[PDB]
């Protein structure tokens, strides 16, 4: 076999950072990748050494795959691991790796090419004997041909059409013995949708849920098939939250889909790791095939969860390469068994309110859920993200995950709930509080969600609590102190004090009075949306003296007059105001009052404008008539001896001319109306 | 910037370096005026620094042959 | 210390080059060239073992020109 000292990785992100960790363990050098600027990242920050690779777009950094090559032959490179995405799907990159000598992690280039095409995949599985559901039979020939293979091919007829998801050619007619009415369907969709007159015909699924059962393969002819796995939730082909023990699963089926699993690896050959993904309906109880992925998944440690082997835990991307070193396994698929249950979620930084769409923005602050074991369960969370790093717009939005083993379901279900709570970032809006109205309200405890279970909760969901009047209170009053000192120091004659700050609240303005009365700054007094009350407020030590745009975050504590008492984590700016405690998280957009300050006229400019002394001789007018001057551009040039001296207008509106290049004009002549655009 | 006092100890930084082949280097240096150690992924290595002193002030190669104390 | 010897003598590889003193010349970087390039990870040693190695031994990287 062949020594390997030195490893190398492509992507960036978490990935890296936990090939990155165990590689300690077996005492393995690391090199991290990164683009431009990119250097205070975390990975870097981990490995030996870093190279920088280019330019931010993703043709320019991450996908010079020669260059990638030249570097680590430099380099001396023993092992390279692709990770997901990137060069993770390519096979020319593969042999271009094995042509140089270096140790590629994953599978051969030839499977790779073989399943990057769909047809010859499929056509590979069917020759194989998996039972695998096609996308097509033949061509619409005749349409008593549909009623031959009706009852034949497939007895669960799919109509449709050859393209097109409209669809009206199916009608959901599940009840067989049908033959007056599919084709009257089918000759009612060729219209306004002729496309092509062939017509597919398949089995149609009342129902489906995702399946996905994991694999590995050494180079010496043995492997074994890890647990099986679920992602019935999924919002626009986006993974939301998966479990790796696929509730209400009979053990017998789980022992059969690995028997299907490793007939389909053997046959297109395979080594490393891998993931084999199937589509079921539980109302006829079997599974076909839909799709595999040569490549390693993003969900690799939440089966792990629930499997071990030999009474000790299992590390995934360990074997990779121990299988890259040559060696063979230790283990048959017995020694390895599954223990209690686990769940995992994806945080996202995108709004919810909004279309998901990312945004970029300084991390402020980062609370950090306490990832040690306590109770009936286990939970752990991993970042690719810390304290004072910002997102970038070109990598998706991926902050961290979190996942629950426990000995139970119920006892990982509820150990998420706290502490998908108990996590907290300040700076830009996740679909964190989306999660855990997900996990909350809709009864899927039970086990049984479909893959279009999210489209028919959507009403339900996307709620949020309500911002109370009190909330406003401690927000309001945070922004000054957290600014100045606001009612520090004040003093007035025979009078009491009064501040007032103005909220932007979704689309209406929200004011909100702040007073005191007697010699107490320690009294104070709200009125927000015509609700009175009384509290005192004790702050803390004074921070962020530079107040930049983290600006100061500082603790708060609330003594309201009925009795409560709080405490709130302010990290407040001009832009909003962000307070978290234990009512939430909840930043309240300040009213902005912005508009040209200065320059704000609305001055006719009828005429005399541009005039130009007596001796004339306008030409070379470098400016449209009827655009929009609003700033001081040259609209004429007139020269007197030699003197262009520009005019250099800097009234707003479109300019209208009346003169043209070249004619002498008098003095003070209307040579252009400056005028308001209307 | 640490250790404005600069003793003995003198300045004990990390440093960040990116040459234009493409690299990236971490280097905690603690350097005095005898000699420059320098710790990263190469290993330890301290460089002496040209020694230049020899009685700065009196370097007479006067011959003093005659009328002398 | 390891279950196994081969363990224990490549954990101390690993270690020895991390420990890191600066102030004083430390015969670390002997240790680590008595470890690699010896073939004494068989296991059989003499008591003048480290005599005839002498040539061997004694041998540090050398300064590349971006070092300085």
């Amino acid at each position: 076999e062949r020594k390997v000292e030195k490893l190398l990785v492509a992507n960036r992100g978490e990935i890296a950072c936990r090939v990155f960790r165990t590689c300690r363990e077996m005492h393995i050098r690391t090199v991290a990748l990164f683009c431009e600027a990119e250097r205070n990242a975390k990975h870097v920050a981990e490995a030996d050494e870093a190279v920088c690779i280019g330019p931010p777009p993703a043709v320019n950094s991450y996908l010079r795959g020669e260059h990638i090559i030249s570097v680590a032959k430099q380099l001396n490179v023993d092992a390279i691991h692709p990770g997901y995405g990137f060069l993770s799907e390519n096979a020319s990159f593969a042999d271009a790796i094995t042509r140089s000598g270096i140790e590629f992690i994953g599978p051969p280039a030839s499977a790779i090419s073989l399943m990057g095409s769909k047809s010859e995949s499929k056509r590979i599985m069917e020759a194989a004997g998996v039972p695998v559901v096609p996308g097509y039979y033949g061509e619409n020939q005749n349409v008593s041909f549909l009623a031959e293979e009706a009852k034949k091919v497939g007895f669960p007829i799919l109509i449709k059409a050859v393209s097109g998801g409209g669809g009206k050619g199916m009608k959901i007619v599940e009840r067989p013995e049908d033959f007056t009415f599919m084709l009257e369907s089918a000759k009612r969709e060729a219209t306004n949708f002729f496309k092509d007159d062939r017509v597919i015909l398949e089995r149609y699924v009342k129902r489906s849920r995702h399946i996905e059962c994991q694999i590995f393969f050494d180079k010496h002819g043995r492997g074994v098939f890890f647990f099986e796995r679920d992602c019935s939730v999924q919002r626009r082909y986006q993974k939301v939250l998966e479990e790796a023990p696929a509730p209400h699963l009979s053990m017998e089926t789980r022992q059969r889909i690995g028997e299907v699993a490793l007939q389909a690896a053997k046959a297109v050959g395979y080594v490393g790791a891998g993931t084999v993904e199937f589509i079921f309906d539980t109302s006829t109880g079997e599974f076909y095939f839909m799709e595999m992925n040569t490549r390693l998944q993003v969900e690799h440690p939440v089966t792990e969860e629930v499997c071990r082997i030999k009474g000790a835990p299992l590390d995934l991307v360990k074997l990779q390469i121990k299988t890259a070193m040559g060696k063979p396994l230790t283990f048959s698929q017995e020694d390895v068994t599954l223990v209690g249950s686990c769940i995992e979620a994806r945080v996202y930084a995108e709004s919810p309110e909004r279309g998901f769409l990312p945004e970029s923005g300084p991390l402020t602050f980062i609370r950090e859920p306490f990832q040690g074991v306590r109770g009936p369960a286990r939970t752990r969370l991993d970042t690719g993200f810390r304290e004072g790093d910002n997102v970038l717009i070109h990598y998706d939005p991926m902050l961290a995950k979190v996942i629950s083993w426990g000995r139970s379901r119920e006892e990982a279900l509820r150990g998420l709930r706290q502490a998908l709570g108990e996590y907290k970032v300040a700076g830009i809006n996740t679909n964190i509080e989306f999660l855990k109205r997900c996990c909350e309200t809709p009864e899927f405890a039970r086990g049984g969600v479909t893959t279009n279970f999210i489209s028919e909760h959507e009403s339900q969901l996307l709620k949020s609590p309500v911002v109370t009047p009190e909330v406003a209170a401690m927000a309001a009053t945070a922004w000054l102190l957290n600014r100045c000192d606001n009612w520090r120091g004040a003093f007035r004659l025979n009078s009491d004090t009064n501040a007032t700050v103005h909220f932007y609240i979704d689309d209406h303005p929200v004011e909100v009075r702040l007073h005191t009365e007697g010699a107490n700054y320690h009294k104070i007094f709200f009125s927000v949306w015509d609700h009175d009350g009384s509290f005192e407020v004790c702050s803390g030590p004074v921070t962020s003296k530079h107040r930049d745009q983290k600006s100061i975050v500082n603790d708060f504590t609330f003594l309201f007059e009925n009795g409560m008492h709080h405490t709130v984590l302010a990290v407040a700016t001009e832009g909003d105001v962000t307070v978290i405690g234990s009512f939430g998280l909840h930043q309240l957009r300040l009213l902005p009052l912005t508009d040209g300050f200065g320059d704000s006229s609305t001055a006719g400019g009828t005429s005399t404008k541009i005039v130009s002394p007596m001796p004339g001789k306008v030409s070379k007018l470098l400016v449209k008539s009827g655009d929009l001057v609003e700033k001081g551009q040259v609209l004429v040039i007139v020269e007197a001896m030699k003197m262009e001296h520009p005019v250099r207008a800097l009234q707003d509106g479109r300019v209208s001319f009346l003169v043209k290049e070249g004619e002498v004009v008098g003095g003070d002549h209307v040579l252009a109306t400056v005028a308001e655009e209307e």
